[PDB]
């Protein structure tokens, strides 16, 4: 039986994949984690296999975890599987290799993903597919939703008869999250293509003590070679077994394939040769050329490997005089691409008729591969003939791209209506568009494609999206820029971004805003948006969604009106129906309460359909007079590289516009003041008790304290209102607390936290502070930061310091953010950072916003993220670096000491080698060796002057959360802090992989609800801090602002200051743990975290132990039995409570009672007299020795493992007894 | 399993050549370091014997619960769950959420009782 | 100065390796160990690199690690250098196109060994270096135990001045583990073919707080693209 | 003597090293069977794995 | 039938019981990443450490497995770190089975250990 | 009459450096890979040097 579904490539291939296996062992990764959440939430569901059983899925600590445990499930007879993508399918490689030398049925199914070198990518492209292409697994590539599902089951028919390990893969959110209506097969279809004899023969050469054998031997030169070809018939019978299922695939279908596929003229002169999504598009192109005469043509590559050049022939036209094979990767130095290079193998084996054969590269990190790219491709084999080109960008450094004239008509089939929408993240449009998907797709006999453009902000971002409907298929796998129907949910859009771009004449605009007179819309409209409505005919449609959503008691929600704006103006289904079968959907989703919310949604359908009027706009807007530049200080960077992209205007930046090794510089989000927020903080200099508490806990910066005096409050404005300093140092100077409006995101958390009974700050509407505000703060932004007036690493001191990082991606209330920047507020000016992937990189290292920023020096905190698995590792090197190149300096500074360098020279160079390894010390004679030493340029003082930015101590750090730290890098981060050296790790724990969907992690709690945790997780919560303490000489504390600030400092204090590994966890409150009452409770969670027990905080200083004194100290107090009501406050708690309350409440109970157990151990840890003593180092001395020396049996063996260069001498082997035994038996044969 | 530390330390280490090696190129640093271990060995028994006398211990259960049905962490929750990332981006996911901007609920509550109009 | 004397593949790059290097993670593996435990010899030793230093090295929990240091040391502006090999050599892959993406003047030299697939092997071939050509590291081979010397140096040189990641290669055991009686160069010899600018170069370019800027962002496909072909001059 | 007890069932994710070149350095293996024909099923996949490589097997 | 289908899965019936075998290398440095995840998991796998306190097999090179003092490769004057205690680190999850024996010193509790961890 | 070409730069692979050795008379040249990845239709150093004649146009 069939079934029409409209859904994404990830679903599309998971609901075969599901089928089909028995075992999963995955690992979270974007675009491939939605298919991983998919099996393990159908399998909680009930869903069943083929063999009527529900899949087996487990969560290993890492993708190189996860192929580990496939190889062992495969070779213990179980079909399995797994879903991985870019870095992820990096560390399957080893596995790979063995799993497809054993031949196994093993399958794989990955988005292709772009791999991280000059930066990190999240999309697209074939570099990491490629990357795995010699490991001996069979390729097979989907080049769409429709195909995603089909070459999805073809690859574990053939893998099961092949024993031939596959890797389905399709690009990665081009066809992973683009939603198109496809056909699916039962899951009793599939099962009776399976190869009985086959599967029997598969389980019978499994493992199994029954009838053992031994896999993995180590081999010799003497047979290795002979057994790595002795699997050589397989691989030659694979790509029949392939074509074999594409037929019986095929007479279930309908639908047929072949390794290679040909489309376009059958007398084609020039023909492209894709894979992918791309050729989706290309065949788009080519009916509308061919159409018109044009003799092109395309080869679509099914089975990559093994690469068949019979069936390459077979898909080529002898009319073929050019032929350009495309290459979705990137290999630096080589002479030429994968696929290229595999098609130039061909031609040349053949020994016969050479077609020019070009090379084109193009969809880079899902690089746009449009159909004007498509015919910019075609005509450069007509003419140019360029070679090893580039598509999609200007590459005027090389130059070695192609002109692409985006003049090219649309090639869309006819009778198909492109949309687009402008929404702002959380306002349901996305969500409605989805909607709009499902019901016209499944009440219509038309085609549905869907596709979303989000934002890196996680927080009032942009989100333009892509909806295309036709009685033809749809296969343009691009962008929509051709629009009939163009819909701005979000007024502020309007004059900040090209809302009209290609919009097709006569099309129809739907506009979100309160501006119903013409007065209002030609006081917010821009002239070039009033001219582009009128040029084009437009027809405008206002529409103030959110007053309509207010009569009806929506609360003011505009996504169920601008929705029944989509079924009543995009024109794809009659007024009539489309309207109707509307209101129906009303019933299907929500019902959640009654028909009173349901008749909310109802009224507002109608109510809107009446407001919906054309907007006669008059035909004076043709000329309209285009305002006046008048943009605020910025730099080059933030107007020629960062605002360009910031408003969607990336693209058109050329090659030449960025660094080569993909660097970018500090403070860009300086700037971006986007203003998002609802509501702000209102400061009272009535109630303010002057304490800094706000400006401590802003996630975001947004908040600046002022401590100046009257000589620098001159010339500002007379709202400025300032109080008088309170304190002892603080005594002449004027308080104040400037409120950044426009970079705060009304989390809401100061004004909770803020002390005085009477709020001294209060939350109010953002438009109703940013006039008066603003302009303070530009002010108030101009007044000397007042650093050496308070205790530096002082709770009302540290808010006097400059913080180094402000203004991230970060969401309202994070509760991460807090943290780091009181962090740079301590150390900024001389530290490292080790970013381990996710969060902590994501709204810190998102480009083109850059959150960490140089103080008034331009000194700041060197950034880098190298991968999500090595963040020690990394920052470990860079202590490595740091020690190598220092210890160099102090060497030459010894030379110095002993030449003839003057008297000042000497005491600073004396003095600075003395505190070498003290930050106030080593800065002191640093600075006092610049002066010194300045201008130098000859002999050793020379060399010394060329590294004063070694002479001050570096500060290592190493910034990473629970995932990172509990489980993929959790093994580097054990051996660096065994290490025993000067570096400091900060966790932060959101008990939670974050960024990517919120799967569940060692991390994560008892109960608690995460991915992979349906069910509230039945694993507590693994002890890291515990685990390091172990070690005796690693300093280790956890923290919590909410709870105690205070202690806070003081951790960063005793850690950074220890001369040796430091290890600090933080509870961080989170948006995936879901807080009842809002992430401006965060402060105040993270404080009942620490009193219920929950999160006890407490310090081990080894250096305490060198001293007589117990190295563990208790920082909290025992529970104080707000536990269950502090569970109960987050949804990843209260959710089980709600659909399974009978397990609820055991976990609960059992979460009490496992904080209950744990701190009584850390109390009588902190009692206990007997601790593990501490010492730092010393003794060394030039001089090695080896472990055989003076050994009077042999030390090493004969295998050629053991042998080294000095080896070889002769020695007791162990072979004539022991040396008693020897000396006895001498003495029994006396003789 | 096994008793306190005998003193054989010294004997043991020395009759084993990873350690005289260093004794006989590193007097020095060998008597510090095998002084060292021999502290270590110590610290931790007395460290081992405590868990052997402790009257708090970690509890234990084989396995319960799950059964059928899952939930996610999302349904039910007051505020977004999740993002506006493509990253955190789901079939399922795109319904409208407070996303934070809005400050705390008795926050909004009261900054409505403060308007009314 | 020339100078004669009878060695292996191994300790012949070591030589020059050492010299050339200031920092250093390693892991063993059969059969680069040698050059590894080599470099850490002499450094206990006391041995002095060009900049009469002696070599920092460290050993870390597996390859994956070692690249993870190396990559840090080079982005902190220090001339690093590891020896791997076969299985070692592939988990360090990830870190080959961070290195390679950032430009960082890092040399590898590695003894082709067989990777595990139907069975193990501690054996030579270019299994292993193979499955890391499109890393973007350059690929310098030497055929003989005498040419192991003369590449391993060529190749910390060009890196340097190229600022593009070398790994230099020779048969495991075929060559590393062959002895022969070559010629190999004072240090002071090899310090005097250093690109000093270059060098000078490195140091300014590299991570420090006192002059920030951030490196391994994440970028969307408005500009991923471009950013990926802004190293074609270098190449 | 753990075969000597466990032996007739067992499934062995061995890593690599020592017990793993002494456990199965081809031609040579050390693991047998008994007169049953039950015997440990010796499997080495990689050095970093053998915890997951087995674990799989428990799957 | 089921019959059928059940009589072809008779090497199944008898519980099997899987082991991971493994140096101190592998434990404590390069696997133990996966190790520790592994025995979080709960499942019923046993695993057995060779603790040799070095890499053995690759000429004797140090891992955190190796004790203080101790002179292997990259440890020429002696580790100067202690002994990686594995033991207690996974002992913190309280629902993991955990021992150490010693042939020589006592047969009979090397025999009760695998009696009870298997 | 025979002869060799020892690549010493593998990458990058400049076709111009490679043909500077390969002699005129040159009738029949195999490419020796020490690799085997199964299911490629040739292994690594083959394919590079088959780009380069196919590219060289002669
Ligand atoms: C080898 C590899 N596997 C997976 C990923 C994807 N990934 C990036 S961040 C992340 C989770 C973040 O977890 P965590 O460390 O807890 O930090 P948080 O986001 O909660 O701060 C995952 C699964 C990757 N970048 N590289
Ligand atoms: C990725 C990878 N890195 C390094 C090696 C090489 N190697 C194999 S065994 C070994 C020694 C560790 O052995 P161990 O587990 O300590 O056991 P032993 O031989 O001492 O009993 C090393 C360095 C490898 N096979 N794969
Ligand atoms: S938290 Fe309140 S009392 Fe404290 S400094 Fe801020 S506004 Fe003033
Ligand atoms: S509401 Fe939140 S983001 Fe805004 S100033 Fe207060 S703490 Fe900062
Ligand atoms: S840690 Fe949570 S609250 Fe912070 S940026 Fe990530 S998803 Fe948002
Ligand atoms: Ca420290
Ligand atoms: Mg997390
Ligand atoms: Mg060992």
């Amino acid at each position: 039986g069939k079934k029409m579904m409209t859904t994404d490539g990830n679903t599309a291939t998971a609901h075969v994949a599901y089928a089909m296996s028995e075992v999963a062992a995955i690992y979270p990764i974007t675009p491939s984690s939605t298919m991983g959440e998919e099996a393990d939430d159908w399998a909680a569901q009930g869903r069943k296999n083929i063999f009527g059983q529900t899949l087996t899925i487990r969560e290993m600590q890492s993708e190189a975890g996860a192929a580990g445990a496939v190889h062992g499930a495969l070779a213990a007879g179980a079909l399995t599987t797994t879903f991985t993508a870019s870095q992820g399918l990096l560390l399957m490689i080893p596995n790979m290799y063995k799993i497809s030398g054993e031949l196994l049925p093993g399958v794989f199914h990955v988005t292709a993903r772009a791999i991280a070198a000059h930066a990190l990518s999240i999309f697209g492209d074939h570099q990491d597919i490629y990357a795995a292409r010699q490991t001996g697994f069979a390729m097979l590539a989907s080049s769409s939703v429709q195909e995603a599902h089909d070459m999805a089951l073809v690859a574990h028919l053939a893998a099961i008869e092949s024993n031939v390990p596959f890797m389905h893969f399709f690009d990665g959110f081009r066809t992973s999250h683009e939603i198109q209506k496809i056909e699916v097969l039962d899951y009793a279809d599939m099962a009776s293509l399976v190869n009985q004899k086959a599967l029997a023969e598969f389980r019978a050469k499994s493992m199994n003590p029954e009838h053992p054998h031994v896999r993995g031997t180590a081999q010799n030169p003497d047979i290795y070679f002979q057994g790595r070809e002795a699997a050589n018939p397989y691989y030659l019978k694979v790509p029949g077994i392939v074509a074999e299922y594409m037929q019986k695939v095929a007479s279930l279908t309908g639908r047929s394939y072949k390794l290679f596929d040909y489309v376009g003229a059958p007398d084609a002169e020039r023909v492209i040769v894709s894979m992918g999504s791309s050729c989706e598009t290309i065949e788009e192109v080519i009916n509308h050329l061919a159409a018109k005469g044009e003799k092109i043509g395309l080869i679509k590559v099914r089975l990559y490997r093994p690469f068949v050049s019979e069936a390459f022939f077979a898909a080529l036209p002898a009319s073929a005089k050019v032929i350009t094979v495309l290459d979705r990767t990137k290999e630096p130095g080589a002479p030429g691409d994968p696929l290229y290079l595999d098609v130039c193998s061909a031609f040349v084996e053949r020994g016969e008729a050479m077609p020019k054969i070009l090379a084109g590269r193009y969809g880079l990190g899902s690089k746009e591969f449009s159909p004007a790219m498509v015919k910019s491709v075609y005509d450069n084999m007509s003419g140019a003939k360029k070679n090893h080109f580039t598509v999609g960008i200007e590459d005027d450094v090389t130059g070695t791209s192609l002109p692409v004239d985006n003049a090219f008509a649309d090639t869309t089939p006819k009778g198909t209506i492109q949309c687009q929408f402008w929404g702002l993240g959380a306002d349901g449009t996305v969500g409605a568009n989805k909607q709009a998907i499902k019901i016209i797709g499944d009440n219509t006999d038309l085609f549905a494609q869907g596709y979303f453009s989000y934002d890196s902000k996680k927080s009032g971002g942009i989100t333009i999206s892509h909806l295309r409907f036709g009685e033809k298929p749809i296969q343009s796998t691009y962008l929509v820029n051709r629009a009939d129907y163009v819909a701005c949910h979000n007024p502020a859009y309007v004059g900040i971004y090209d809302i009209l771009e290609g919009i097709k004449d006569g099309g129809t605009f739907v506009l979100n805003s309160p501006w119903s007179s013409l007065e209002d819309m030609d006081k917010h409209l821009p002239s070039g948006i009033k001219r582009t409505i009128a040029n084009k005919k437009l027809k405008f449609y206002n529409i103030d969604a959110v007053k309509i959503a207010t009569d009806v008691g929506l609360g003011g929600r505009i996504n169920m009106i601008m929705q029944t704006a989509f079924f009543k103006l995009a024109g794809v289904l009659p007024f009539e129906k489309a309207v109707d079968l509307l209101k129906k959907s009303i019933h299907k989703a929500y019902g959640k309460k009654g028909e009173k919310i349901v008749k909310m949604n109802t009224d507002a359908v109608d109510q809107a359909v009446t407001s919906l009027q054309e907007f006669k706009y008059p035909d004076s807007w043709k000329d309209a007079p285009a305002e006046t530049k008048a943009e605020p200080m910025t730099n080059e960077f933030f107007k020629n590289v960062v605002k360009p992209i910031l408003t969607q205007q990336g693209d058109k930046l050329p090659v030449s516009a960025f660094e080569a090794d993909g660097r970018f510089p500090l403070g860009t989000s300086q700037f971006e003041k986007r203003g998002v927020a609802i509501n702000v903080p209102q400061w009272v200099p009535e109630n303010c008790i002057q304490c800094n508490q706000c400006a401590f806990v802003c996630p975001h910066s947004a908040i600046l304290p002022v401590l100046a005096k009257e000589e620098e409050l001159v010339g500002a404005p007379a709202n400025f209102t300032a109080l008088e300093a309170k304190g002892k140092e603080l005594k002449g100077y004027k308080f104040r607390i400037q409120i950044n409006t426009l970079d705060c995101m009304g989390c809401g958390n100061c004004a909770d936290i803020c002390p005085p009974k009477e709020k001294a700050l209060v939350m109010q509407p953002l438009d109703t502070q940013r006039d008066a505000q603003v302009p303070n703060l530009e002010y108030a932004a101009r007044i000397p930061v007042k650093s050496e007036v308070l205790p530096r690493d002082s709770l009302k001191g540290s808010q006097f310091q400059e913080p180094l990082m402000e203004f991230s991606g970060a969401c309202s209330g994070c509760g991460e953010t807090p943290y780091v920047r009181v962090i740079t507020q301590l150390f900024g000016e001389r530290m490292f950072i080790a970013n381990a992937t996710g969060c902590s990189s994501i709204w810190g290292a998102s480009a083109p916003s850059m959150p960490y920023k140089t103080n008034r020096l331009g000194q700041g905190p060197a950034w880098g993220n190298s991968l999500f698995e090595d963040a020690a590792e990394y920052g470990f090197g860079m202590n490595m670096s740091m020690f190598a190149r220092r210890t160099h300096l102090a060497d030459l500074a010894a030379k110095a000491l002993e030449s003839d360098a003057s008297g000042d020279v000497k005491e600073a160079l004396q003095g600075w080698l003395a505190g070498k390894n003290d930050p106030i010390k080593s800065k002191e004679y640093g600075d006092k060796l610049k002066k010194l030493l300045a201008g130098q340029k000859d002999g050793l003082l020379g060399q010394i002057a060329a590294m004063s930015d070694l002479y001050t101590k570096k500060s290592v750090w190493i910034f990473g959360g629970d995932g990172w730290a509990y489980d993929i890098g959790y093994g580097g981060l054990d051996h660096v802090l065994a290490s025993g050296e000067d570096v400091n790790v900060f966790v932060m724990d959101t008990e939670v992989y974050s960024n990517t969907g919120g799967q569940s992690s060692k991390a994560t709690p008892t109960g608690a609800v995460a991915k992979f945790a349906a069910a509230g997780k039945r694993t507590g919560k693994k002890d890291l801090a515990r685990m390091v303490m172990t070690y005796g000489y690693v300093y280790v504390a956890t923290v919590s602002m909410g709870y105690s600030k205070q202690q806070f400092l003081k951790v960063l204090k005793e850690a950074e200051s220890f001369p040796g590994p430091s290890l600090v966890i933080a509870y961080a409150t989170c948006i995936n743990q879901g807080l009842r009452k809002g992430m401006g409770k965060s402060q105040d969670v993270m404080n009942t975290a620490v009193k219920s027990g929950y999160w006890p905080l407490f310090r081990y200083d080894p250096r305490l132990a060198a001293q007589g004194k117990n190295p563990f100290q208790l920082d909290s107090k025992a529970p104080d039995g707000s536990v269950e009501e502090f569970l109960m406050a987050q949804n990843r708690f209260a959710v089980l409570d709600r659909s399974f309350p009978e397990d609820a409440k055991r976990l609960r109970a059992q979460v009490a009672h496992e904080l209950d157990v744990r701190f009584k151990e850390l109390e009588h840890m902190a009692a206990t007299n007997i601790f593990e003593s501490f010492a730092p180092a010393g003794g060394k001395a030039d001089g090695s020795v080896d472990f055989g020396e003076g050994a009077e049996f042999c030390t090493r063996d004969d295998t050629p493992m053991m042998a080294r260069p000095d080896s070889g001498e002769a020695c007791d082997q162990n072979r004539a007894g022991t040396s008693e035994q020897q000396g006895d038996l001498s003495k029994r044969t006396k003789k």
